[PDB]
DNA sequence: AACGAAAACGTTTTCGT
DNA sequence: AACGAAAACGTTTTCGT
C-alpha cells in the first residue's frame, strides 16, 4: 500500500516514506502530491511493519489484577492519560490474581513485544516472581510493592505503613482508645503495610487490640459489610474503627445504619484510599488519601525513561499517603483528658 | 530468532514454525529438539512479525469515553473477560469525548490495524459519525446507542427508554404523584431515553413535571448532589425521585442526609444502572439495572463474527434492562387509593 | 514419510549520484 | 539539490522431492 502511494503520486517508497515521516527534505511539490495521494487512496500506514524494522511498538502493557475496583480503576485511567500524551497505545491486562492467566497475558504481552510493562498483581509468590524475572529484558516497573522485592525492575513505593500510622494516630487524638480494625488481604502490601502502620501507633500508645476487634476483608464492599456487623455484634464493641479501604468502608458504613447504630455518632469510622467519590459516601468519609495519579504518572515515567534513556538499573520512588477529614470521625472519650 | 532456534536445532526455520504452530506433522524427535533450543534460547515468537504476514493483530481497540465510572467500568472488565478467552488483545483508549482525542485514537488504532473495534463514546456528532464512517472497512460495533444510528456498523441496543417507564411506573404504583428527576446528559442515549421512558408513563398518569423539579446531572455524583439541593431547596417539593444514574443517586443521597433529609422517609430516590454496589449505598439502593456484562459479552461477539465469520450486513441486538427493588423507596400519599 | 528453499508481507534506511 | 534501488526486519507457506 505504501507501493501503492508511491505510485500514483510518481515516487519512490524511499520518497512517500519521508514524506510522511518528515524524516529527510522533500520538494513541497513533491510533498503535495504525495499527500494528494495519500488521500484519494485512503491509506493508513502500517504500524505492523513499522515496528517490524524500526523495532519498537510504542504500545505499552498493564499486567493487572483487575480493572472494575475504584482504587484500581482510578490508577489506570491514570496511566492511560500518560500513554496517550507520550504517544503510547495501552494493553491492558487482568490476570485476577491467577498465575495462569497471569503467565499467559505475559506471554502474549512479550510476544506482541511492548515496549515496556507496568506491573500490579496485589499479591507475589515466589512463582510469580519467578515468571517476572524471565522478562527481565523487557523493561519493566512494578506500582505495588511496599519495599524492592526485586533487583529486576522498577518501583515505586507508597508508603503504606506510614498511611497506617497516620490513620491510628488521628483516632488516638480524637479520644479513642476503643479501636478495631479490618485490614484487607495480609498478601497484600496495601493489606498488610496498612495495619501495621496501624499496629505501631497502638503499641505506641498502649493501646491493645483485641482479636476480636480485627476481622480481615479482601477490599469488596462485601467484606466490610461482614466484618462490621461481626464487630458491633459483640457485648463489648469498640467506639471507633479503622477499615483498610474506602470501599470495604463503604460497605461498613451499610452495616452499622442496618443495625441502626449512627456514624459517626455511635461508632466512628476512618478509611483509606479517597476514593474518587468517598466525600459522598454518607456520611462524607474522613479518609487517607492514596496520590493515585501520580502513582500513575510516577510509574509511566520511571519506564518510558528506562525505554527511551535505556537504563539499566534498578530504580524506586516513594509516593505519598496524607489525612483528609470529613465526617465520619468524632472526638472520643479520652479527647478531652490529653 | 525463528533463524537461531533453527540452528541450535538443526531443522530449517520452515520446521520450527510448523512445531510452534502445530501446523503439519513432525516427528517427535525433530519436535522435542526444536522445543529443546526454544527453550534454552529463551524464544518468545513474535506477533509482529506475524500478524505482518497472516494479516490480522488478534487484537481488539475499545474507543471508550473514560474509564474510571462504574458504569463503564464493569463494562470495560466485561470486554476483557472476552477477549482474554477468545485469545484477543485489549487496547483501552479514552477519548473523553473530544472530537481530536478521538480522531487521534482512531487512527492510531487503524495503524495499528486492530482487527475491530468496539466504540463506546457516549456523544455522536455528526462530525464523528463521519470519521467513523471512514473507518468502515475495520469492523466495528456501538455499545452505546438507543436505536441504530448508522449502517456500517452493528449495534448492541439497551432499551433505555423502556427502563424509564418501568422506573417511573414504580413511582407512581407505589402512590407517588409528585416526581422530580435528575436525568443525565441530553446528548447521550442513556440520557435522554431514560428520561422520556420516564416521561411517557408520567403522561400517561396524567402526573406533569414542573420544571423546576427537573434538573440536568451528568453521571458524576457531584451533579447529583447540586440538582438534590436544588430540588428539595424549595417551598414546593416532590415526594420521590427519579435519578438518572446510580453514582449520581449517590450523591443525591447525601445532599438529602445533609439538608437533614431522610431516605426514603422523607424523599424516596430510585436511580438507574444498577451497578456494583448500589447495594451498599445507605439505604440500601433501588434501581433498574442494566445488564452490564451481557452488554460487553454481546458486543464482543457480534465482532468476532464479523470479524471470524466475515460478515458485511450489519446487525443490532437488544438488551434488557430490568427493575432491582431494594431499601430507598416507600409508598406515596396515593398508594392506598388505587 | 518427513522435511527444505525461497518468496512474500509492508515498511525504513543506507548509499548512492 | 533532490531523490531512487535494494536490502533487511522476522515470520508463514507454497511447492517441491
Ligand atoms: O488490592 C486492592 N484492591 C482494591 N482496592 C485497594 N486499595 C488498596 N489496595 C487495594
Ligand atoms: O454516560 C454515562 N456515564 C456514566 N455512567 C453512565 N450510566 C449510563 N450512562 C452513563
Amino acid at each position: 500500500t505504501i507501493k501503492d502511494v508511491a505510485k500514483r503520486a510518481n515516487v519512490s517508497t524511499t520518497t512517500v516514506s519521508h514524506v510522511i515521516n518528515k524524516t529527510r527534505f522533500v520538494a513541497e511539490e513533491t510533498r503535495n502530491a504525495v499527500w494528494a495521494a495519500i488521500k484519494e487512496l485512503h491509506y493508513s500506514p502500517s504500524a505492523v511493519a513499522r515496528s517490524l524494522k524500526v523495532n519498537h511498538t510504542k504500545s505499552i502493557g498493564l499486567l493487572a489484577t483487575s480493572s472494575e475496583a475504584a482504587y484500581f480503576a482510578e490508577i489506570i485511567e491514570a496511566v492511560e492519560k500518560n500513554c496517550f500524551q507520550k504517544g503510547y497505545t495501552l494493553i491492558l491486562g487482568n490476570a485476577w490474581n491467577n498465575l495462569e492467566k497471569q503467565r499467559a497475558y505475559l506471554s502474549m504481552m512479550a510476544q506482541k513485544r511492548v515496549d515496556g510493562l507496568l506491573v500490579m498483581c496485589s499479591e507475589y509468590p515466589e512463582p510469580l516472581l519467578a515468571m517476572l524475572e524471565e522478562y527481565r529484558h523487557i523493561p519493566m516497573v512494578v506500582m505495588d510493592w511496599g519495599e524492592a522485592k526485586a533487583d529486576f525492575t522498577d518501583a515505586v513505593i507508597d508508603n503504606a505503613f506510614e498511611g497506617g500510622y497516620m490513620a491510628g494516630r488521628y483516632l488516638i487524638e480524637r479520644g479513642h482508645r476503643e479501636i478495631g480494625v479490618i485490614p484487607g488481604p495480609l498478601e497484600r502490601n496495601t493489606g498488610a503495610g496498612r495495619l501495621a502502620g496501624f499496629m505501631k501507633a497502638m503499641e505506641e500508645a498502649m493501646i491493645k487490640v483485641p482479636e476480636s476487634w480485627i476481622v480481615q476483608g479482601d477490599f469488596e464492599p462485601e467484606s466490610g459489610y461482614r466484618a462490621m456487623q461481626q464487630i458491633l455484634s459483640q457485648p463489648h464493641r469498640p467506639t471507633a474503627v479503622f477499615c483498610g479501604g474506602d470501599i470495604m468502608a463503604m460497605g461498613a458504613l451499610c452495616a452499622a445504619d442496618e443495625m441502626g447504630l449512627r456514624v459517626p455518632q455511635d461508632v466512628s469510622l476512618i478509611g483509606y484510599d479517597n476514593v474518587r467519590n468517598a466525600r459522598y459516601f454518607t456520611p462524607a468519609l474522613t479518609t487517607i488519601h492514596q496520590p493515585k495519579d501520580s502513582l500513575g504518572e510516577t510509574a509511566f515515567n520511571m519506564l518510558l525513561d528506562r525505554i527511551v534513556n535505556k537504563r539499566e538499573e534498578p530504580q524506586s520512588i516513594e509516593v505519598h499517603p496524607r489525612l483528609i477529614e470529613r465526617r465520619s470521625v468524632a472526638d472520643g472519650p479520652f479527647r478531652d483528658y490529653r
